[PDB]
C-alpha cells in the first residue's frame, strides 16, 4: 500500500526495508534480495524457485499443462535490470490498487491480516509460527527474524501462472481455520492476458478491434483478494470445486474452478454457489473465530517477543474484529462477524474492483483467456496509476482503447502462447469421417448437478421468537461506500521485534490438490452437424491459399478454401465474382452495405411478447435451429422457446418444500400472535430461498450457455467479416498496379467499417439472447419452484388457520383479523423480483420489459404460431388437436369447433408445474364467436365448450341459448355460476354471431366475475366455495349440444394465475383487438375483394341503394330494412340487404387481403351483377359530395381513393371507416349520408372528419361491412 520510498534494485541493502531476506524455504537457501514496500509487505524480484523444490526448473515441459494459456521464458527476470523494472511495476500496481476506495480498504486488511500466533506452545501460551516470518540479513552479517504478511515473488516456470502460495503447518490449516498465514504471491507485472468482449458493445458502440488486455491491477487485485482470505484464514478448501460434467461432445473435457475462485471473482460467478453451501462456510469460519477468541481468551503468557501479551491479544483483537469486555475477555459478535466476513468475502472481489478501476475486463471467471502479452507498465506514457492504459487525453479512454491490444498495439507485444491451439481438444465427427479438432477451452461449461446443494426440504418449527429474514444487499457501490466510511484506517500493527528464529526457517508449502491431467483426443462420432462444425466452416486457411470463395453448405469445410456463411446467396455472389478495378470501390460499398445489411436483420415478432428482437441468421450461423421441423429458425424458436438454444437442458430439482411446525403457546396472546407472524414471515422468506435458488441454477446451467453462444456468434460474424476481407482482398491483391488510384482500398478501414457493422450486430444479437435467458428462466425454471411454494403456501394456510382456531379464546379479540391476515397473505404469491438476486443492468433491464407485458404472465397462452397451435407460455406439454378442428385460413388463430366429437382440442399442462391451489384465484379470457340459435332445440340446452374438471373440479365454460356461463364447483360439488345473457330479439345485436372478448376472474376470497368485452357483466360471491381441484388438462370441445349444427369460434384463449383487474382486463382487451386491422360486422379482418353489405350504424333501418348508375346518378339509403325471425327465437333486423360493397386494393397489394387501418383503397359498388366505382366530383357545390357509382373506366381523375380507417387520428376507435380523398391527396371527407330533399344520398362530407376529431358520436359515417356468414342463417335475397 502506497509504498513510501521509491526503490531501485541496486540501492544498497540496509538491514531494513531493503535487505537480504531468507524466505522460509526447505533445506538451505542462499538469501535473496527483497524490498519492503510497506509494513508487512515485501517484494522479491526473483522467480519463485525457492518456495517449491520441485519448481526450480524454469523451462517448459515437453508436455503441455492443460491450461488455455501459458508462457515460458527461462530467462525472464534474470538481469538486474529486469528486477528493477519488476520492482517498479509491482509497486505501481499497489499504488494503483491503493488509489481506489476499494483498494485502500483491502490493503489495510491485508496488512492487518497478521497470521495468528499459533505455534501452539502449551495451550495457554502464544507464539509465532516461524513459517510466518522471515530472516532478514543485516549488513553486519547478522540477522533478525521478522514477521511477514504478504510477499510478492516473481513467477515460477509458467510466467503467467499467478497464484497464492503459503507454507503449511504440521497440523494446522492456517488458511482455513482462521489463523491465516503469510502469503507468497507469484505474480508478474510484465505479462498479461488478452481477452475478448462481446457485451460492452451495448454501452460502447465502437468497442475495440479485437482482443483486449487485462489491466494488471485487477490481476494483482485478484491475487490479493486471495491473500486476504488466507491471511484471515478464511480460504475455502480447495477440495471444494464446482464439478463439471465432461462426457459429451459439447462439454468441457476438463476444468475445475474452485469455490474460492468463484468467490474471489465475485460477479455472478460467485452466485453459482448455492445458499446452503454459502452459509455452510460462514458458520464454519464463524466458528473458527470463536475458537480464535477462546484460544486467545485463555492465553496467559506469550513466548517470543518483548511485546505485551496485551499488545498481541489486541492485534488479533483488531484483526478479527473481536469484541472484548472490561475484564478483557474476547467474544465473536455474530453481527460484527457477518460484516468482516462479508467484506473479506463479497466486497473485496475482482468484479468489484473492475468498478473502481474503470477498465474493461472479463465478466466472469469462466471466460478463458486467449492470449499473453508483453506489457511495460513502468513508463507513464504507457500506464498510469490513475488511468492505466486508458490514458487521459490519449485516444485511449473512449472505449477502453488503451486496453485494446490492436488499437493500443504499441503497448502490447503479442507473445507466443505455449498451448498451441489444439493441445487439449475433442474430436467431433459428423455421421469421409468428417471430424474436427475442437478446443477444450472452447466447449461448454456444464455444471454437475451435484454442485447445487439445497436443503429446501427440511421442515421447520416456528417458535414465537424465531429470527426473521435478512436482505440480500447486492453489494452496491453504496454499500461499499458505507463500509469505507465506517472503515478504520488508522493504526497499523507495529513491527514487533521477535526473537531470532532458526537461521534457516524450515518451509514446506501448503498442499494444493493434485492436478489430475485430463484425457485428450477423445473422439465423438455424431449425427447432425454441430454448432462447432458450422463455426469451424467459417474460418478458412490463413491466406497463402487460393482466393477463397464464400459458399454455403457445410461441405464448405472440405475444400482448402473451406468457407461458409449464413448470409443471403446474393452476398455470396457479389463476393464470389471478379470485379474490374475500374469498378472496385463500388463493390466495397456494396458488400459493406450488404454486410451491415445482412448482419443487422432483426425480426420484430411483435405478436409474440416474450422474445421480441430476433436475429434469424443465428440458426444458420451456428446451426442453432438444432434441426427441427426443418429450417425457419425464427419459427423454430417460436415453437419451442429459448430452449432451442441450449446445448443442454438444465433440470431444476425443487423438492417438496417442507412445512412449518407451529409451536403453540398456552394462554399467551402475544407469544402466540407472534408465532403466526413469524410463520408468515418465514414463509415470505421461504419464497425468497426458492427464487434465489433457481436463480443460482439458472445462472450457471442456463445463462452460461447463452453467453457462450453470445461469444460464438461474435465469433461467427468475425469469421465472415474476416473472409469478406480476404476475398475482397485477393482481388485488389491482383490490382492494376496503379498508384494514386483510390485512397487505398484501406483494408484497415474497410475493417474499421466491418467492425461497426458487427458491433451493432452484436447489440441486436445480445438483446435477443438476453431475452432467451431471462425468458427461459421465467417459463422454464420459475414455474417449477413456484409450484412447490404455492403448495407450501397452500398448506401453511391451513396449518395457520388451524393454529389460530386451536388458540382462540386466547386470540379473543383477534381471532378474526389474524384469520384474515393469514388468509389474506397466503392468497397471493411473492412476486419474483430479479433485482433481488442480480445487479446485472443488462438482464434486469430485460426482466423489466418482460414483466410489463401481462401476457408473459399467463400460465397458458396459445396462439396459432408459425404452423402450430402452441402454448407460448410453455406450460402445456401436449396440445392434442382433433381432426374436425378447423382453423380459419386467414387468421388461423381463430379456431372453430363443431358439435362433432372429433373436433376438439385438449390441453394438458405439465404436471410438475401444476399446483392444485391453482384455481383459487385466477382468470381466464378468450374471444368467442357464437353462431345464432335458429332452432328451438337450442333453447334450454346448455352445452359445454371449455371444461377443466377432475371430478367436480370447478370451472368449465358452457353455452346456452343467448348466454355464456362460467361455473365454479368444488369437490364438495358445491357449484357457483356467473352468467352473461344476451337477447336474440334485437334489431342489431352486439353479440350475435360476433366476436366477443370474454374474461372471467376468480378470487377465492371473493367473487367470480364475468367480463364481456371489457365491462363487468356480473359477479357472484365465491367466498363460500370449498377447495377446488387443479385439472391437469383442459378440453376444448362442446359437450351436450343437442343441436347438430352447433359450433363456435374461439380465439386467443389465455389463462392467468391471478385475478386480472379492471384495468388489466381492458388493456388485455384492447390489445387483442387488432385495431390496426379493420373488421367484419362480425369481427373478422375486413378484406379485399369480398362483397359486403353496408349497414349504416346511424340509420340501421335503411340500406344503401344505387339510384342510378353514372355521375348523373346517386346512391342513397333506401327504405325499410327488412326484418328476420323465427318466432320464439330471434327477431333481428335483416342485414344482407341492399347493394354490396367491394374493396379494391390500391396501395400495397399482392400481400394479404386484409384491410389495414390506413390503406388507400377502392370501393366498387356492385350494381346489377356489375361492378361500378364509387366516386364523386370534388368540385361539386357544398361540403357534401353525393357520390355515384361510375363505370370503372370512366372514372378518371375523379375522387375515388378512399382511405380506410380503424383508429381515429387521435387514436380512438371510430366506426367512420371510409374517408374519400381527391387525387391531389386531399381529404374530401368521410363517407356518410345526407338528406337532399328527403332522399339522403350517400355523401362524402368533410363534416365528419371534423367531428370525428372532437367527439366519438356514432355518426352518419359509422359504417359496418357485412359479409354473409354461416352464423347468420339469413338468406341473401
Ligand atoms: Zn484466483
Amino acid at each position: 500500500p502506497f509504498v513510501n520510498k521509491q526503490f531501485n534494485y541496486k540501492d544498497p541493502v540496509n538491514g531494513v526495508d531493503i535487505a537480504y531476506i531468507k524466505i522460509p524455504n526447505a533445506g538451505q537457501m542462499q538469501p535473496v534480495k527483497a524490498f519492503k514496500i510497506h509494513n508487512k509487505i515485501w517484494v522479491i524480484p526473483e522467480r519463485d524457485t525457492f518456495t517449491n523444490p520441485e519448481e526450480g526448473d524454469l523451462n517448459p515441459p515437453p508436455e503441455a499443462k492443460q491450461v488455455p494459456v501459458s508462457y515460458y521464458d527461462s530467462t525472464y527476470l534474470s538481469t538486474d535490470n529486469e528486477k528493477d523494472n519488476y520492482l517498479k511495476g509491482v509497486t505501481k500496481l499497489f499504488e494503483r490498487i491503493y488509489s481506489t476506495d476499494l483498494g485502500r480498504m483491502l490493503l489495510t486488511s491485508i496488512v492487518r491480516g497478521i497470521p495468528f500466533w499459533g505455534g501452539s506452545t502449551i495451550d495457554t501460551e502464544l507464539k509465532v509460527i516461524d513459517t510466518n516470518c522471515i530472516n532478514v540479513i543485516q549488513p553486519d552479517g547478522s540477522y533478525r527474524s521478522e514477521e511477514l504478511n504478504l510477499v510478492i515473488i516473481g513467477p515460477s516456470a509458467d510466467i503467467i501462472q499467478f497464484e497464492c502460495k503459503s507454507f503449511g503447518h504440521e497440523v494446522l490449516n492456517l488458511t482455513r481455520n482462521g489463523y491465516g498465514s503469510t502469503q507468497y504471491i507469484r505474480f508478474s507485472p510484465d505479462f498479461t492476458f488478452g481477452f475478448e468482449e462481446s457485451l460492452e458493445v451495448d454501452t460502447n458502440p465502437l468497442l475495440g478491434a479485437g482482443k483486449f488486455a487485462t489491466d494488471p491491477a485487477v490481476t494483482l487485485a485478484h491475487q490479493l483478494i486471495h491473500a486476504g482470505h488466507r491471511l484471515y484464514g478464511i480460504a475455502i478448501n480447495p477440495n471444494r470445486v464446482f464439478k463439471v460434467n465432461t462426457n459429451a461432445y459439447y462439454e468441457m473435457s476438463g476444468l475445475e474452478v474452485s469455490f474460492e475462485e468463484l468467490r474471489t471473482f465475485g460477479g455472478h460467478d460467485a452466485k453459482f454457489i448455492d445458499s446452503l453451501q454459502e452459509n455452510e462456510f460462514r458458520l464454519y469460519y464463524y466458528n473458527k473465530f470463536k475458537d480464535i477468541a477462546s484460544t486467545l481468551n485463555k492465553a496467559k503468557s506469550i513466548v517470543g517477543t518483548t511485546a505485551s501479551l496485551q499488545y498481541m491479544k489486541n492485534v488479533f483483537k483488531e484483526k478479527y474484529l473481536l469484541s472484548e469486555d472490561t475484564s478483557g475477555k474476547f467474544s465473536v459478535d455474530k453481527l460484527k462477524f457477518d460484516k468482516l466476513y462479508k467484506m473479506l468475502t463479497e466486497i473485496y472481489t475482482e468484479d468489484n474492483f473492475v468498478k473502481f478501476f474503470k477498465v474493461l475486463n472479463a465478466k466472469t471467471f469462466l471466460n478463458f483467456d486467449k492470449a499473453v502479452f508483453k506489457i511495460n507498465i513502468v513508463p507513464k506514457v504507457n500506464y498510469t496509476i490513475y488511468d492505466g492504459f486508458n490514458l487521459r487525453n490519449t485516444n485511449l479512454a473512449a472505449n477502453f482503447n488503451g486496453q485494446n491490444t490492436e488499437i493500443n498495439n504499441m503497448n502490447f507485444t503479442k507473445l507466443k502462447n505455449f498451448t498451441g491451439l489444439f493441445e487439449f481438444y475433442k474430436l467431433l465427427c459428423v455421421r469421409n469421417d468428417l471430424c474436427i479438432k475442437v478446443n477444450n477451452w472452447d466447449l461448454f461449461f456444464s455444471p454437475s448437478e451435484d454442485n447445487f446443494t439445497n436443503d429446501l426440504n427440511k421442515g421447520e418449527e416456528i417458535t414465537s421468537d424465531t429470527n426473521i429474514e435478512a436482505a440480500e444487499e447486492n453489494i452496491s457501490l453504496d454499500l461499499i461506500q458505507q463500509y469505507y466510511l465506517t472503515f478504520n484506517f488508522d493504526n497499523e500493527p507495529e513491527n514487533i521485534s521477535i526473537e531470532n528464529l532458526s537461521s534457516d526457517i524450515i518451509g514446506q508449502l501448503e498442499l494444493m490438490p493434485n492436478i489430475e491431467r485430463f484425457p485428450n483426443g477423445k473422439k465423438y462420432e455424431l449425427d447432425k452437424y454441430t454448432m462447432f462444425h458450422y463455426l469451424r466452416a467459417q474460418e478458412f486457411e490463413h491466406g497463402k491459399s487460393r482466393i477463397a470463395l464464400t459458399n454455403s453448405v457445410n461441405e464448405a469445410l472440405l475444400n482448402p478454401s473451406r468457407v461458409y456463411t449464413f448470409f443471403s446467396s446474393d452476398y455470396v455472389k457479389k463476393v464470389n465474382k471478379a470485379t474490374e478495378a475500374a469498378m472496385f470501390l463500388g463493390w466495397v460499398e456494396q458488400l459493406v452495405y450488404d454486410f451491415t445489411d445482412e448482419t443487422s436483420e432483426v425480426s420484430t415478432t411483435d405478436k409474440i411478447a416474450d422474445i421480441t428482437i430476433i436475429i434469424p441468421y443465428i440458426g444458420p450461423a451456428l446451426n442453432i435451429g438444432n434441426m427441427l421441423y426443418k429450417d425457419d429458425f425464427v419459427g423454430a424458436l417460436i415453437f419451442s422457446g429459448a430452449v432451442i438454444l441450449l446445448e443442454f437442458i438444465p433440470e431444476i430439482a425443487i423438492p417438496v418444500l417442507g412445512t412449518f411446525a407451529l409451536v403453540s403457546y398456552i394462554a399467551n396472546k402475544v407469544l402466540t400472535v407472534q408465532t403466526i407472524d413469524n410463520a408468515l414471515s418465514k414463509r415470505n422468506e421461504k419464497w425468497d430461498e426458492v427464487y434465489k435458488y433457481i436463480v443460482t441454477n439458472w445462472l450457471a446451467k442456463v445463462n452460461t450457455q447463452i453467453d457462450l453462444i453470445r461469444k460464438k456468434m461474435k465469433e461467427a460474424l468475425e469469421n465472415q467479416a474476416e473472409a469478406t476481407k480476404a476475398i475482397i482482398n485477393y482481388q485488389y491483391n491482383q490490382y492494376t498496379e496503379e498508384e494514386k488510384n483510390n485512397i487505398n482500398f484501406n483494408i484497415d478501414d474497410l475493417s474499421s467499417k466491418l467492425n461497426e457493422s458487427i458491433n451493432k450486430a452484436m447489440i441486436n444479437i445480445n438483446k435477443f439472447l438476453n431475452q432467451c435467458s431471462v425468458s427461459y428462466l421465467m417459463n422454464s425454471m420459475i414455474p417449477y419452484g413456484v409450484k412447490r411454494l404455492e403448495d407450501f403456501d397452500a398448506s401453511l394456510k391451513d396449518a395457520l388457520l388451524k393454529y389460530i382456531y386451536d388458540n382462540r379464546g386466547t386470540l379473543i379479540g383477534q381471532v378474526d383479523r389474524l384469520k384474515d391476515k393469514v388468509n389474506n397473505t397466503l392468497s397471493t404469491d411473492i412476486p419474483f423480483q430479479l433485482s433481488k438476486y442480480v445487479d446485472n443492468q443488462r438482464l434486469l433491464s430485460t426482466f423489466t420489459e418482460y414483466i410489463k407485458n401481462i401476457i408473459n404472465t399467463s400460465i397458458l397462452n396459445l396462439r396459432y404460431e408459425s404452423n402450430h397451435l402452441i402454448d407460448l407460455s410453455r406450460y402445456a406439454s401436449k396440445i392434442n388437436i382433433g381432426s374436425k378442428v378447423n382453423f380459419d385460413p386467414i387468421d388461423k388463430n381463430q379456431i372453430q369447433l363443431f358439435n362433432l366429437e372429433s373436433s376438439k382440442i385438449e390441453v394438458i399442462l405439465k404436471n410438475a408445474i401444476v399446483y392444485n391451489s391453482m384455481y383459487e384465484n385466477f382468470s381466464t379470457s378468450f374471444w368467442i364467436r357464437i353462431p345464432k340459435y335458429f332452432n328451438s332445440i337450442s333453447l334450454n340446452n346448455e352445452y359445454t365448450i371449455i371444461n377443466c374438471m377432475e371430478n367436480n373440479s370447478g370451472w368449465k365454460v358452457s353455452l346456452n341459448y343467448g348466454e355464456i356461463i362460467w361455473t365454479l364447483q368444488d369437490t364438495q360439488e358445491i357449484k357457483q355460476r356467473v352468467v352473461f345473457k344476451y337477447s336474440q330479439m334485437i334489431n342489431i345485436s352486439d353479440y350475435i354471431n360476433r366476436w366477443i372478448f370474454v374474461t372471467i376472474t376468480n378470487n377465492r376470497l371473493n367473487n367470480s366475475k364475468i367480463y364481456i368485452n371489457g365491462r363487468l357483466i356480473d359477479q357472484k360471491p365465491i367466498s363460500n366455495l370449498g377447495n377446488i381441484h387443479a385439472s391437469n388438462n383442459i378440453m376444448f370441445k362442446l359437450d351436450g349440444c343437442r343441436d347438430t349444427h352447433r359450433y363456435i369460434w374461439i380465439k386467443y384463449f389465455n389463462l392467468f394465475d391471478k385475478e386480472l383487474n379492471e384495468k388489466e382486463i381492458k388493456d388485455l382487451y384492447d390489445n387483442q383487438s387488432n385495431s390496426g386491422i379493420l373488421k367484419d360486422f362480425w369481427g373478422d379482418y375486413l378484406q379485399y375483394d369480398k362483397p359486403y353489405y353496408m349497414l349504416n350504424l346511424y340509420d340501421p333501418n335503411k340500406y344503401v341503394d344505387v339510384n342510378n348508375v353514372g355521375i348523373r346518378g346517386y346512391m342513397y339509403l333506401k327504405g325499410p330494412r327488412g326484418s328476420v325471425m323465427t318466432t320464439n327465437i330471434y327477431l333481428n333486423s335483416s342485414l344482407y340487404r341492399g347493394a354490396k360493397f367491394i374493396i379494391k386494393k390500391y396501395a400495397s397489394g399482392n400481400k394479404d387481403n386484409i384491410v389495414r387501418n390506413n390503406d388507400r383503397v377502392y370501393i366498387n359498388v356492385v350494381v346489377k351483377n356489375k361492378e361500378y366505382r364509387l366516386a364523386t366530383n370534388a368540385s361539386q357545390a357544398g361540403v357534401e359530395k353525393i357520390l355515384s357509382a361510375l363505370e370503372i373506366p370512366d372514372v378518371g381523375n375523379l375522387s375515388q381513393v378512399v382511405v380506410m380507417k380503424s383508429k381515429n387520428d387521435q387514436g380512438i376507435t371510430n366506426k367512420c371507416k371510409m374517408n374519400l380523398q381527391d387525387n391531389n391527396g386531399n381529404d374530401i371527407g368521410f363517407i356518410g349520408f345526407h338528406q337532399f330533399n328527403n332522399i339522403a344520398k350517400l355523401v362524402a362530407s368533410n363534416w365528419y372528419n371534423r367531428q370525428i376529431e372532437r367527439s366519438s358520436r356514432t355518426l352518419g359515417c359509422s359504417w359496418e361491412f357485412i359479409p354473409v356468414d354461416d352464423g347468420w342463417g339469413e338468406r341473401p335475397l
